[PDB]
């Protein structure tokens, strides 16, 4: 259902994924301890993504399958979409300076939303305990 708050607690491979994006020390560290409180809010076709992380309290929002352009803090351009496979939400995010591709598997269990993250061959699970 998604509809609700999320607050990452434990991760799983997320440290190495930042080494992939080209993040060194403080950046991947700040990305981890961020406290990404996601306040998911589905209206109908759009999915707001409140993100009270260390970077900024920015609602994201991304109509399912609507290719958009989202600048990151240290990741830069990331254009791509999210689509409900039926059982998982997949955050496909390419880049403008090259057009490769990054993906993101939102594996909701029940009480936890895990968002993996691959920019090729380095996953990064960001376990959320909802709330
Ligand atoms: C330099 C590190 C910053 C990147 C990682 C922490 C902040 C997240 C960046 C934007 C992600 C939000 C847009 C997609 C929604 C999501 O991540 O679930």
């Amino acid at each position: 259902a998604f509809d609700g708050t999320w607050k990452v607690d434990r991760n799983e491979n997320y440290e190495k994924f930042m080494e992939k994006m080209g993040i060194n020390v403080v950046k991947r560290k700040l990305g981890a301890h961020d406290n990404l409180k996601l306040t998911i809010t589905q209206e109908g076709n759009k999915f707001t993504v409140k993100e009270s992380s260390n970077f900024r309290n920015i609602d994201v929002v991304f109509e399912l399958g609507v290719d958009f352009a989202y600048s990151l803090a240290d990741g830069t351009e990331l254009t791509g979409t999210w689509t409900m496979e039926g059982n998982k939400l997949v955050g496909k995010f390419k880049r403008v300076d090259n057009g490769k591709e990054l993906i993101a598997v939102r594996e909701i269990s029940g009480n936890e939303l895990i968002q993996t993250y691959t920019y090729e061959g380095v996953e990064a699970k960001r376990i959320f305990k909802k709330e």
